[PDB]
């Protein structure tokens, strides 16, 4: 297994480039120069590189050091071939950020992170991203009474809905994709999972331009699949970017590599990602974002090693899950037990409500306990899904 | 503390009648005849009464059966004036429904599940029930690949915009209400948060009619935050219902008489319930539900004393909360902490993007390092509401 | 792979004769008869069958009854060759139990319990059992002033000590084995996890003959790293029995098909089982149980599918976990990450404390900075594993 | 209510003095002069104050610098009479100890961190500390295949039992208490609760000077009791320390007050700690430290209003822990529940097993279904405990 471009692998500046501090401990790594890491990435067959704007441009950065720096990236760009599909903003390391940006409960902070982003969003178009993620990091609390819940989500649509309208108003082709996170920084985080995501976009001016960025681990960190969220966000169509990684359980985000957190979750994703769904439905089409960390116990070799492993993951599993769904035994399975059968309507074409209630066969007449003898075969249907993940068939 | 029927305390027939049964062991209880329920309730000061269809008629029951089962009910109802707010379809202990009724792989199931929902419709509308809660439990999966997961949403779309279409129909002055539960006793269960369930109300046909019924126990499941979770439910106004009990955790649902679980959190969302928000906004007026079981280690006096816990606690928390946001040491913490300038909008009067991009004094000469310095003290504020919980304020 | 008898592969006469009910649902499936199960189990590979003293033998039996029960069932293990190598007793699903066996509050049920106990003692070393298993699954409590928690520590050693004194005394060929769970069905159920049971067993008068029967699920449902646990109760010398099962997550026990849980976990599970540590110590050489429960949806046909699926998943895993140490790739990538080093002792033969301190190369001239650039190479290592797992190494 | 010395309230000098950085961000607060931390603890009330080596002498210093620190550092305690009750030693901020000190795959890393262990307990023998804590933070992995973990254990053993050898030769008068972590920073932390704490303390050869200090959060990110955890601890007498904070639910370690997390929870510890058990026991006297943080969005008038909220969530809890015992109507709603009859032993004073066996009133004549009538009322009984926790008794 070899990516290749075609593939669209894109990975943040902030991936290979985390240095290694944590909350007990100091970088153990040197900082990673943004053009070695351009080079690098394309050299291991990435198709684009993200990044967070002070990933890049220093916070306090002259305009003379933000014209070099461009210069010196764009150059990396252009001698490499690699895109920038997605761009986002920090509005979380700076001590100004503690309480948030969008939603902080001074109204000067709130000011200044929107006017952050409306700059960032010229940048991105500069770039050529097609996405623009916000990943309200330090939208939330630690207690329950710091904040008038009802006047936070209005100061989030806010500054989302201005952001949407002025995209609008440049004509600029980009769309915003927000990344739920239940919690860390913060004890409790605004909009926690992708459900709170797609429930608020529809609360928007301009949310036909919304829609989401989920994370792997994210989601995991709330002990919810992976897999039933980004299907529900598909099915809405709202699913614009995808953020792969690797969690062990319910904790801190560890932001392993892809498939070295939860192995047969990172199998049906896969699955989903490339098969879509058995009866049919949208696909996703965007890129393979990679938003993990190398172990800060690895070196160097280490941090190439983990960007290899992200893909070599996902290329593997997708070696397994065409292999899956091909193979006549599993189809087999699949329609015993029901899989198809979901796919058509529960009622027949022009039947209403009380036409169905009505039918003796139906309800009066039906046969409940004759009906429960079914064996569905699901356990026999995850053998044969493990079986195929283990290459054993 | 005593509670009145102005109150509005409401009490479902199977969390008084829940004899016992776990997984691991049998009833401790005889059952419940369903007069003496009405009239204990009816004497603790309970407003209403609620059930799933099978609590009162069971499942193999005779015309004759169900005419003298509701007789004996209208007639207890009658005698103390209790009312029936609610009403709920069991859709998840026969075992026809052990892949879903509305989700079921299988389509007479899926038939038969609706065609019982319809016929519970009618049965709520005549005994003048507002609400028509659905909760689908056995809608889920264990294993990823049982289910076509687009298929399973277009399948509960179906079933809630036909149960919505044929009420709109009949003229019924009743709501449904979807009820949220991540997992138990599925592996996952869909829609599981109240997210996912405003998400989904939204790519609904007949929406305007549908809202959330959402448990705090089942939010703390997948370790959310229930007084946020209902806070964006009461902002996109669709709180339609409460259920209100107790969790200690991460676990199965325990189901503990509300504020036997999480105490600081249920005396935020008692705040949240009776106070509002803190600068305005939609206020929820239903019922105060509780959906408890009494714990199986108590006999019926237990039980008695169960039902009186769960007013008792929310009046006691009540007169906390109320006098907590009376205090004006807190009013001044409040207003310290910037919870009312979260309020202002962000910005001014016909201000649009372009124009405060532009304005230098929010961005270009922004002064970040001395923003930041500001002490939010928003632990102060905790300690103000927690030593009035505790009653030593 | 094709399970044989010299596998070792054990089955509990409750995991496959679990007709399905749980919190929310009744039995989809009919009673197993146990004479059937035992020739079902033989025609299947399996070693050897487990059962409650209840499972076999109601709670009401009388004793002609119990005989016939015993004869029949002796009878089919006669036929068949299967091997009884552990016996457990039920003190959790009679109501008399709904506060604990050795931990009731209740004086007289202690009594009850620790002599129903004893008597299956009786009842165990007649059927030739090695281990006898305890699993205190409603010793615990909801809320914390329940119970004195000393004393609930003092009856659960009396009862204890008082099996093991009775086991010494008869000269039986029996080991305690102890079983920890974290909750489920009481709130918190006292020695929640493997450390807590090996530390109490340290307390016991009889504590030599007293060890642990670990659960997969378990101790996932504290979120918990299994192969870390049972590595700690093997060092010690304390693992007994093992109980093998899927979980997925933190949430009620699910008690799915191992293999069908956290996979990479399963993989490292069977690595330490089967090799035992890569510097060599102690391996554990006991009967490889199951202990779970085929899922309420599926058949008969699906109940001997999913037994099946035990031994294929632990055999198809034993094979990729051999290939995977056998790999010189492998021992080469273990060597660079220091896994042999780990194995050398810190200090040198004789050197001591104040040798150590006093040696100013290890401390005083010691370049801190220098060490710390060493590539552990953990993530590299970790592929390696991942990649045998998927069967294309 | 108003600490004073003789309450036993001990602060650690990096709670105080953390300045804000975590995984997103940098620090909001200026360093803290630790003069100015011994000033400050001394005037709101505290007894003493521990740090971790590197906490005051920069782990570069040369000797003179160490000199230098430590005069001013014992003048200012000279000056306010706070005592050193604890010292520990930081084995986790340095790169060095990015796989662990103790347990470092690396065997130079073992021999420096041991080496520094061992200085360090000079140190703390020289300002008077009783105990010496070890936290071992970076002991783990993230992968299951780093470690060997019979080889891990051996050399935890191997550095606690020199260092605990080096006290005895000495004559040292401290005692080593363990701290168990189940994660963070590492994926997974060996010794990851109170159980496998004293577990391995059994294994140890010095173990008769080695206790814990169990962390409230600490257990509480494994969603274990802790009320429950360290009442096992003091139940085996290897209570030595306690560490107090706050934490809400399965996440990251949130370090918030004592009493800002699980209420109920702190109740019912400050009940154990004060009271005791209800029918007598072991006791715990040691200091009542908190390792807490406080929160980074408030500046130092918060930091000393945290610190003295500690301080008055312990004695708000001391005060209605003591109302609650004394209460007649509770001691009476003890005694129908069977707290006391829990003290009472299972067997008569020289009853045999022989004997209960044996005895038919115990077994084979108990009305098993007469003794599952009891209504053991717990219900009722938390319902008194939280009145008099919300101070309405
Ligand atoms: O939890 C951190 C988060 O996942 C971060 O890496 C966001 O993805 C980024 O801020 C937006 O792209
Ligand atoms: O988890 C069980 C669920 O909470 C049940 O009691 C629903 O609320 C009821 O089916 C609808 O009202
Ligand atoms: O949670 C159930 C438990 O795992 C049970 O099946 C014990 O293993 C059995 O009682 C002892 O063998
Ligand atoms: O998770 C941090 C830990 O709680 C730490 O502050 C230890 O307590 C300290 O290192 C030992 O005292
Ligand atoms: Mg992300
Ligand atoms: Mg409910
Ligand atoms: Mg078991
Ligand atoms: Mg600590």
């Amino acid at each position: 297994v070899q990516p290749t471009p075609a593939d669209h692998f894109t990975f943040g500046l902030w991936t290979v480039g985390w240095t290694g501090a944590d909350p007990f401990g100091v970088a153990t790594r040197a900082n990673l120069d943004p053009v070695e890491a351009v080079h690098k990435l394309a050299e291991l067959g990435a198709y684009g590189i993200t990044f967070h704007d002070n990933d890049l441009i220093p916070f306090d950065a002259t305009a003379a050091e933000r014209e070099k720096i461009l210069g010196d990236f764009n150059q990396a760009l252009a001698d490499t071939g690699l895109k920038v599909p997605m761009v986002t903003t920090n509005l979380f390391s700076h001590p100004v950020f503690k309480d948030g940006g969008f939603t902080s409960n001074d109204r000067s902070i709130r000011r200044f992170a929107l006017a952050k982003v409306l700059h960032n969003i010229d940048l991105a178009a500069e770039m050529g991203a097609e996405t623009f993620v916000m990943w309200g990091g330090r939208e939330g609390s630690e207690y329950d009474g710091s904040k008038d819940l009802a006047a936070a989500l209005d100061r989030m649509r806010e500054g989302v809905d201005t952001a949407a309208g002025y995209i609008k108003d440049k004509g600029y082709n980009l769309r915003i994709a927000l990344e739920p996170k239940p919690n860390e920084p913060r004890g409790d985080i605004f909009l926690p999972t992708v459900g709170h995501g797609l429930a608020f976009i529809e609360q928007l001016e301009h949310g036909d331009i919304v829609g989401l960025n989920p994370e792997t681990g994210h989601e995991q960190m709330a002990g919810l699949n992976f897999t039933h969220g980004i299907a529900q966000a598909l099915w809405a169509e709202k699913l614009f970017h995808i953020d792969l990684n690797g969690q062990r359980g319910i904790k801190y985000d560890q932001d392993l590599v892809f498939g070295h957190g939860d192995l047969t979750s990172a199998f049906f994703t896969v699955d989903l990602l490339e098969n879509g769904f058995p009866n049919g439905g949208p696909k996703y089409t965007g890129p393979r974002h990679f938003d993990y960390k190398p172990s800060r116990t690895d070196g160097y070799d280490g941090v190439w090693d983990s960007a290899k492993a992200n893909m070599s993951m996902y290329l593997l599993l997708k070696e397994r899950a065409l292999a899956f769904r091909a193979d006549p035994e599993v189809q087999e399975a699949m329609k015993t037990s029901g899989v198809f059968e979901l796919g058509e309507t529960t009622l027949n074409a022009g039947e209403s409500a009380a036409d169905l209630m009505n039918d003796s066969a139906s309800f009066a007449g039906f046969d409940a306990e004759a009906a429960a003898e079914r064996n569905f075969a699901f356990i026999r249907l995850n053998q044969l899904a493990i079986e195929h993940l283990l290459g054993s068939r």
